[PDB]
């Protein structure tokens, strides 16, 4: 299978796992500035647009840690060996969004296909979820182009067992000489404590500071 | 009646509607800052305060948009034709606060003259709801005039079909040439999405940059 | 005992306590940034250091408002004669943490002395609570040394009747002339109101800002 069984008995974090899953359920957001001014040149000597290729970062990052890519599944604790993008698009004509995935891939210019490729089938279908079931191994993914903010949070009904990191970028903005992008990342504690998430950010902020390819 | 059923059968909304009221029932909150430089400046040429002055722009602004006036009545979706303010008033004397309405009106004056009324007769009452039952048409505005935050969050228990747009306003300050002013907007999935909310505050900050009359 | 029943009957926020307790149950969280310029300075000036220095003004500051202070005791609501500070500690080692107390005090060098008696004797514990049951008056403090954040919040799928503050602050970071510190608050609206933390706020910002001793 694409998952392995993690080990609860031997884990460090074991009695943290079962203290914020059952004893004092919840998950945090919270939202940092990156910069990404080295981003922005690397884009500007490039064909690639923004929006897939902070998809194809944040997922590569993801991709990195295994505290992100943990699941329940048949009552136990597993890890993907990988995860693809969920992400959202919006239509213009009727103002509405859909969510589309495709499979991630370490390289980029492959990853580029993959997307076009979803992008050109369902750029006309307004079905949330004109693909069907989302894939089980997923991160979701959101855009707010229209409004910066400094903040973001969802407010959710009911998140038991949910560990799929949730991120939310905003419109970018210039401070000064930088050019700054508000993210929000929500994950539930069971999994990820706030160095996980630092850790992260951290590493998503050195990859838009590093050559695409 | 003061408002209109809505065609949920034809809405390009309508699976998502269902899905953010039953399937994963959330909300969300942003908070982003509204630049008040030249509002400033036109509360500086007029006799209008700060206070009333933005509550009447956050209600005409929700008064644009249908979304933002959504609300379940005998089961069904309606759309309010026009919804009132219902906003906090702090009192000093025993450092608590009281929650009033007034009537909308697009006619500013008209506007003040009903605030002032309602601020009159109220002034010194510290019940929590002074005017008795909040008017069901309504969107909900409170300030924290002492402090400035970058974000701000409600964390309710239950939120279910309640649909009213939550809007909350923090102290506002210079940065550098500008005078910005915090406002975290809350909403619920079901009727808004982040495009929604963008439209909202780019109208807001529209308005601001306008004359007043 | 080290509380005093509270005054319900009599209390100027009775219907407030009841409404946000049962009626509509709710919290809300915010993130401010302090100035510590010349918290900096002072800390510079000394042989203290600025996690135990923020958890003793943090802890000066709640001892000092009695609405900070609140808990149900036999279900009625009380209020600590003082609360100790529960806050977390980072295992480099195992990259988990630890939460841990020690007993408040007025007088800075004999907090200073507790904190380092706690921290010799539990550095190496990975327990989640090495000291065992968590003291009932006590008040929570992180910290998210890693990153800066201009918005946190927890999402927590029961919060009922729990009335002590959870203060979380991120990496400090240069704003220009100052250094800002990023500190997120939240609370139960059955015993805050925004007052109430905009207040707490103001005043950890003036200790911050005065002689350590
Ligand atoms: O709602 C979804 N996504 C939003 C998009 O803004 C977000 O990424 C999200 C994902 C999961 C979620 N959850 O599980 O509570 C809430 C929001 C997908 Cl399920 Cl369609
Ligand atoms: O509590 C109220 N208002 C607060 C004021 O800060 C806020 O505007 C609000 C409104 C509704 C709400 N909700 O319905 O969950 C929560 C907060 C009115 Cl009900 Cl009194
Ligand atoms: O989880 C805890 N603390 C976190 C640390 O980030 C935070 O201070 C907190 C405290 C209480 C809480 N609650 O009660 O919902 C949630 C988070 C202590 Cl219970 Cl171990
Ligand atoms: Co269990
Ligand atoms: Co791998
Ligand atoms: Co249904
Ligand atoms: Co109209
Ligand atoms: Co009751
Ligand atoms: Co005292």
């Amino acid at each position: 299978m694409n998952y392995t069984k993690f080990d609860v008995k031997n884990w460090v974090r074991r009695e943290h796992f079962e203290f914020y899953r059952h004893r004092l359920p919840c998950g945090f957001s919270l939202t940092s500035k990156i910069d990404i001014t080295t981003l922005k040149k690397s884009l500007d000597d490039s064909a690639y647009k923004f929006y897939p290729v902070m998809i194809y970062l944040i997922a590569q990052a993801v991709n990195q840690f295994d505290e992100l890519r943990m699941a329940i599944k048949d009552d136990e604790l597993i890890v993907w060996d990988s995860v693809d993008p969920q992400f959202t698009v919006f239509h213009q004509e009727t103002e509405t969004f859909s969510a589309l995935s495709c499979p991630y891939s370490s390289d980029i210019d492959q990853f580029m296909v993959n997307y076009l490729s979803v992008m050109e089938r369902y750029k006309s279908d307004t079905k949330l979820f004109p693909q069907g079931v989302t894939p089980e191994n997923h991160l979701n993914i959101s855009a707010l182009p229209w409004v910066n903010f400094d903040s973001f949070n969802f407010n959710v009904a009911n998140f038991t067992d949910y560990f799929a990191p949730i991120i939310t970028m905003a419109k970018y903005q210039q401070e000064g000489d930088r050019l700054l992008l508000p993210l929000s990342v929500q994950v539930h504690h069971a999994v990820c404590d706030g160095f996980h998430v630092a850790r992260f950010i951290n590493r998503l902020q050195e990859l838009c500071n590093s050559k695409l390819k």
